[PDB]
């Protein structure tokens, strides 16, 4: 079995895990939507009471089953609880990170697609001395809407451009290259090298964001407006609600991908400080970084109440339309945007191939596919299911809301609840701390054991026909995935 070579690749893989799209593009909306600083107090509690405990139980889940030949969670969920139904639920740990990748991918070649029109210069010119910012947003949007073929009329159907999709064929190409050398020669390689570029960018665009002020605002007052405290907003569920939401996004938790890749950490070494230390370096890329760079250069130019009512328009109207059309006023921002969108590329690679490890690993650990065989077979189901995201309007909505956000969240409490209430909480808490440089802390105990679960039951209780394409098509991804698993066991 495969194994990471060094503890510092080891980190950085999973900081890729974590630092993707959904960090730079979808937690800045939801920040900017909650009040800012409002928002950020719950994250960070959340953070401490939902990200850090899971991300561990994660960790020692993935560990302790790697110690069997096992990655996936339909044979950890049975290792931990040795029942039918631990196989059934476990093929949820499969069939959440394949439907995500089945758009994420996608998503992923938009910003390559960006990024090499952006550094040849092939941009909308919005015409100079303009007046009124819908001239120039406007033919930022159109660019966008051109690329992935916005439907016209009342049809649900998206026309992507030949240039999008020879771009989603790289895309994947670029994926497989990574994963078909494995997991040192492959992922923890490419980490080593995609993690300091993709901080260097991110710092390099924070500064000069920073640097932006139009008679509108600055960037320090959309920094004020994200990072100054509104405790009257605490008393709102709904705060809640998206600050527990995107520390399960942002933390890559739930997916399926953090046990993949713990499962090829060895026996003996450490998960404690090391889960520990990947965590704190995406929550840096995602607070600091991530939250610094597009709401303040939108409230720079337009003023918080409108770059407020701007992120309400969605993560791709900010990240691809907004954020663009902003630089677009500034000199040398062409290439501006072009660094935007190489971060972004290399924020999803890091991240897309971490959520398609986890059907690898089940192909290898489960069917004993070669991994040649695991990664072309993967690519290729996820290839396929990608045309139903090309082509079919709300289908990416679809999947990214039953796979991406209920899945997620009862994915996580689920993984919790075997292994710290069927599996055993001593036997889970001694496995979580076994051969770590650090322990860590009695009162998480507790909280793995007590607050955790009863924090996310809580909030989950508070909490047009094409659709139906969709949904029959990943029940249908979810009924194969089960038949795999019941092939594996007629063969084990
Ligand atoms: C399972 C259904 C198979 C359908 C194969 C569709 C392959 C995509 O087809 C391509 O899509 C592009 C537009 O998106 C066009 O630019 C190309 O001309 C077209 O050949
Ligand atoms: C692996 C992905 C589905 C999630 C990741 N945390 C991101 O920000 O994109
Ligand atoms: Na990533």
């Amino acid at each position: 079995r495969e194994h990471w070579a060094t503890r510092l690749g080891l980190i950085l893989a999973m900081a890729g895990n974590a630092v993707g799209l959904c960090n730079f593009l979808r937690f800045p909306v939801q920040a900017a939507e909650n009040g800012g600083g409002a928002f950020m107090i719950p994250y960070i509690i959340a953070f401490l009471l939902v990200g850090i405990p899971l991300m561990w139980i994660e960790w020692a889940m993935g560990r302790y089953g790697g110690a069997q030949g096992h990655g996936t969670t339909p044979a950890i969920f049975y290792l931990l609880w040795r029942n039918r139904f631990a196989k059934i639920l476990g093929v949820f740990g499969l069939w959440i990170p394949l439907v995500v990748a089945i758009y994420y991918v996608y998503i992923e070649s938009w910003t390559l697609g960006f990024a090499i029109k952006f550094l040849v210069g092939l941009v909308p010119e919005p015409p100079p001395n303009a007046t009124d910012p819908d001239s120039i947003l406007r033919p930022f949007k159109e660019f966008l809407y051109s690329y992935i073929g916005v439907p016209k009329g009342d049809e649900p159907i998206l026309k992507p451009s030949l240039f999008a999709y020879i771009v989603f064929l790289i895309t994947m190409f670029i994926n497989v290259s990574i994963l078909i050398r494995g997991i040192s020669k492959g992922i923890e390689r490419f980490a080593k090298i995609a993690m300091p570029t993709l901080f260097i960018l991110a710092v390099f665009l924070v500064i000069r964001v920073f640097l932006l002020e139009t008679p509108n605002g600055t960037a320090a007052d959309g920094l004020n407006f994200l990072w100054t405290p509104d405790f009257e907003k605490l008393k709102d569920p709904g705060v809640w609600i998206a600050a527990v939401g995107q520390i399960f996004f942002t933390l890559s938790l739930g997916f399926g991908a953090i046990i993949t890749y713990a499962s090829y950490v060895r026996k003996d070494q450490d998960i404690v400080l090391s889960g520990l230390t990947a965590a704190t370096l995406n929550e840096k890329a995602s607070v600091i970084l991530g939250g610094s760079i597009s709401i303040p250069a939108a409230v720079a130019f337009f003023g918080v109440a409108n770059a407020v009512a701007i992120a309400k328009a969605g993560a791709f109207n900010l990240g691809f339309i907004t954020l663009p059309a902003i630089f677009s006023q500034t000199a040398g921002g062409t290439f501006l945007g072009f660094l935007w969108f190489f971060l972004l590329f290399f924020a999803g690679l890091t991240s897309s191939i971490a959520i398609m490890q986890p059907m690898i690993a089940f192909l290898e650990d489960e069917l004993k596919l070669s991994r040649k065989h695991a990664v072309l077979w993967t690519a290729a189901i996820v290839f396929f299911s990608a045309h139903l995201v090309m082509f079919l309007n709300k289908s990416l909505d679809e999947m990214d809301f039953w796979a991406g956000t209920i899945g997620v969240v009862f994915f996580g409490l689920t993984e919790l609840i075997i292994f710290f209430w069927i599996f055993g909480a001593d036997k889970a808490w001694e496995e979580i701390n076994r051969g770590g440089i650090i322990k860590v802390p009695r009162i998480y105990y507790y909280v793995m054991r007590y607050i955790t679960p009863a924090f996310l039951a809580v909030l989950l209780v508070v909490w047009h026909w094409t659709v139906w394409i969709t949904r029959f098509y990943i029940i249908g991804l979810f009924l194969f995935l089960t038949f795999l698993v019941f092939l594996a066991e007629r063969r084990r």
